[PDB]
């Protein structure tokens, strides 16, 4: 079995390898990047997903949140308080201010444990969830906004003909805003380029393991437990590295920069941080190899996750039997 160890694998295609996504998904997963849960690609040097990040500064965040935690350093709750909008170049000003720049710092080990000692005594503000694109139309290589969808798979690989699209969305970050632990939407795959910017840094448990995980938030989190079967896909959980590694979870955390791409792979949690102003974007796809996680993912029935108009077909045709409880949750 290759990567046995689930150690997140860094890829470098050329430009020839660069041509065919599926193809090249495929490839990876041939050499084990999905026990992971997360991999690394960097595109070759020929590649550029736009000419310039020069006059993104007008684009709307309707809605930036405000991310505002509770509980402990290593074990906390953060909630989205919503703010009034702002253009990105407002938003990076911010970003950039004294109340919210990066800190100094030596290296990303360094920046990584101040983060971790940190965060819950600041409520950062992120632009997430915003749909649109910063490809350019002509860049024909692992354009998010080109991607086979996650319908034609569905279709392709089951016969039935669902309505739903499948868009790419945009996310600004600043220091310290955080994702929480979470698998993908139906346990899908995404794929997230870091178009500009400060890094992000990610934490991933392999998928074979992602039920120790569920465990461990099940003890730490023990209201929502109750609250909710799933409840982790309400994405507002944090558990530190440390608090992980004391509790013998199995995980792997690496970094991601400018000009970069990472898939997370069906059912691998994960979670980060960003470490100053930047921007990424992010979309879910499938491939074959999905379909069986598709089936057997976890679904959030207590109304709380509130998802997409195009996850009900998901849930009609590979899930019949949870439908009706998760379709009461969404309405
Ligand atoms: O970048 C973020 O804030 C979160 N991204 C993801 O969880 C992802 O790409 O799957
Ligand atoms: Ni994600
Ligand atoms: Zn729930």
């Amino acid at each position: 079995a290759q990567n046995p160890n689930c150690n997140i694998m860094i890829f470098h295609p050329t430009k020839e390898e660069f041509n065919d996504f599926d193809k090249y998904i495929a490839y990876m997963e041939s050499q084990g990047a999905h026990r992971a849960g997360l991999a690394k690609i960097i595109p070759p040097k020929e590649w550029k997903a736009r000419e310039t990040y020069d006059n993104i500064s007008e684009i709307l965040i309707a809605t930036p949140l405000q991310q505002v935690a509770s509980g402990r350093a290593g074990v906390f709750t953060q909630y989205h308080k919503k703010k009034k909008a702002m253009t990105v170049g407002e938003y990076r000003h911010l970003a950039n201010s004294k109340k919210y720049q990066t800190p100094p710092h030596q290296n990303f080990e360094d920046l990584e444990r101040k983060y971790w000692k940190n965060r819950i005594y600041n409520s950062p503000i992120y632009g997430a969830d915003i749909s649109g694109s910063l490809f350019d139309e002509n860049t024909k290589q692992w354009n998010l906004g080109h991607l086979g969808t996650i319908q034609d798979l569905l279709e392709k690989e089951c016969g039935v003909v669902i309505e739903g699209v499948n868009t790419p969305y945009l996310y600004f970050g600043m220091w310290k805003t955080t994702f929480a632990w979470h698998t993908e939407d139906m346990d899908l795959y995404s794929i997230n380029y870091l178009h500009l910017g400060e890094p992000k840094t990610w934490y991933v448990v392999p998928p074979e393991h992602g039920q120790r995980l569920e465990r461990l938030a099940r003890e730490l989190f023990p209201g929502s437990s109750r609250g909710c079967g799933a409840f982790l896909r309400h994405k507002v959980a944090l558990i530190s590295p440390t608090v992980l590694k004391e509790n013998g979870i199995p995980f792997n955390r690496i970094t991601q920069e400018a000009g970069e791409f990472m898939v997370t792979f069906p059912y691998g949690y994960h979670a980060g941080f960003n470490h100053g102003f930047n921007c990424a974007e992010a979309i879910n796809f499938a491939t074959p190899r999905w379909i069986d996680y598709g089936k057997m993912a976890s679904q959030c029935s207590c109304g709380e996750a509130r998802v997409t108009f195009s996850m009900d077909a998901f849930v009609r045709i590979l899930q019949p039997e949870r439908y009706d409880l998760w379709k009461r949750g969404q309405d």
